[PDB]
């Protein structure tokens, strides 16, 4: 929370969004009908409807503040999961188009309607669990159930995902699981509603790729496809524990009963044995043996000194970089790609004032040793620590990908959406490198404390630049 605002504005602007998106759902149902023509303009008014609700929620969650970061991140996954949900179906009528209601997938398309219906009603009570501290908590757990039972749904459907995940960082997720459920019966005993939700959170991030991830390993082509039945067997009855551990969760809040919550713990750890057998079906799949390459130290430390060099020479060819009134390259002369590359070599500064950071945090956290004598540290560590390093390698790219961003603008782009989009994905990469320091972080560490000081100075670059870019070509 930032100045003196308020929420509540926002709660009402959010509330009316919310109205606007019913009637668009409901335009839209019928624009299914006539030509491309209404279809599309219904379409984008759905698009702006939906843009104006993310800027207001995001300024909504500003306004909740960094004080309870459960609330913003749950009311944040539920206009995802609405945002997600709207493309489904726009997706289903590009599909379901040209085809009267007898149609299967125009039926199809009107279920899928309703659905998202429902899905409004559920981030209208998400919003409702916004307003109040007073029960967060079971508003919360049930986004959470009926989140974690669309995935089910989800996964009811035959369908090729992406890609198949590596059944490595899939058991990293079944182990992530254990623990989290073990975070879940402690909450249960807690009966704390913060608690509640914060847990909620920890699961619709943690059970949410542990069952897709889930899916996609076993759906791996040359492993055997029985292994795979096996795989998403188990999953199955492992999501269906969660859910059933997730009910308790809703009676023993409400019933503070022991007979509650001892059900609950041993429903956990049948789940937890479940989630052994997960565990021991993707050791049966991953036909590999060595996965850590080299010690996360060692390899930090390389991330470490080339990612200081590569955005100290960002700042530099940035900075040979000058605000030029040529209109042969630069395409368009108007003074805003003057205000871009100063924003931009700003942000250089900031990024370079990020790797300094966390330089010294890193430095920090090797000087505790925290890499652990014990080897179960050094593995977990060790991926910390590699994931952390292609972060940091991306965000290299990311400045260095700014970097051809202001030599274009010299040149002239005048078509800002590489630019924009390279901003925008410097933004998300600083956000996921901050993140892999986050890791196992002792918050009241002054290596933390600098670190994020320098994330918020490239967050305010990245404000600039979005500010910046909308400013851009107006």
């Amino acid at each position: 929370r930032e100045g003196a605002e308020t929420f509540a504005d926002h709660r009402e602007g959010i509330l009316k969004t919310a109205k606007v998106l019913v009637e668009d759902t409901k335009v839209l149902v019928q624009n299914a009908a006539g030509s491309q023509e209404k279809l599309a303009q219904a379409a984008q008014s759905s698009v702006a409807t939906i843009t104006r609700l993310a800027d207001v929620v995001k300024l909504g969650a500003a306004s909740l503040g960094a004080e309870d970061p459960e609330t913003q991140v749950v009311l944040i996954n539920a206009v995802k999961d609405v945002a997600k949900a709207l493309g489904d179906l726009i997706s289903a009528t590009k599909a379901a188009a040209g085809k009267v209601g007898d149609d299967p997938a125009v039926w199809q398309l009107k279920n899928s309607a309703k659905v998202m219906v429902t899905n409004v009603t559920s981030l209208l009570k998400t919003v409702k669990a916004v307003e109040d501290e007073a029960t967060k908590g079971t508003r919360a757990l049930e986004a959470t159930t009926e989140h974690i039972r669309q995935e089910l749904a989800v996964f009811c459907s035959p369908e090729p995902p992406a890609k198949t995940s590596t059944p490595e960082d899939f058991i990293r997720m079944t182990k992530g699981i254990t623990m989290a459920t073990a975070k879940a019966v402690a909450a249960g005993n807690s009966c704390r509603q913060e608690d509640v939700i914060a847990t909620a959170n920890l699961s619709r991030r943690a059970i949410a790729d542990m069952l897709r991830a889930c899916k996609e390993a076993a759906f791996h082509p040359e492993v055997a496809p029985d292994v795979r039945l096996r795989a998403l067997h188990y999953g199955r009855e492992c999501a269906n524990g969660y859910l059933e551990l997730l009910d308790h969760v809703l009676l023993t809040l409400q019933k503070p009963n022991p007979d509650l919550k001892q059900q609950l713990t041993g429903h956990s750890k049948r789940v937890a044995g479940s989630v052994t057998e997960l565990i021991q079906a993707a050791e049966a799949m991953k036909g590999t043996e060595w996965v850590d390459p080299e010690d996360p130290t060692v390899i930090a430390e390389n991330e470490l000194l080339g990612a200081a060099a590569a955005i100290e020479a960002a700042a530099k060819k940035l900075e040979q970089l000058k605000p030029r009134a040529k209109p042969k390259e630069a395409d368009e002369s108007l003074n805003f790609e003057e205000q871009i590359l100063e924003a931009v070599k700003s942000i250089a500064a900031a990024t370079s004032a990020l790797v300094k950071a966390a330089s010294a945090a890193q430095r920090e956290l090797v000087a505790q040793g925290k890499v652990g004598a014990i080897p179960a540290n050094a593995l977990d560590d060790g991926q910390w620590s590699q994931g952390l390093i292609s972060a940091a390698r991306m965000v290299a790219a990311a400045t260095n990908n700014l970097c051809e961003a202001a030599n274009a603008a010299v040149q002239g782009h005048a078509s800002q959406e590489k630019l924009i989009s390279s901003a925008k994905q410097v933004a998300a990469s600083t956000a996921q490198l901050l993140v892999a320091c986050k890791v196992k972080a002792d918050q009241d560490s002054e290596a933390m404390k600098r670190l994020q000081a320098a994330g918020n100075a490239v967050k305010r670059a990245s404000d600039n630049l979005v500010k910046a870019a909308q400013k851009a070509a107006a």
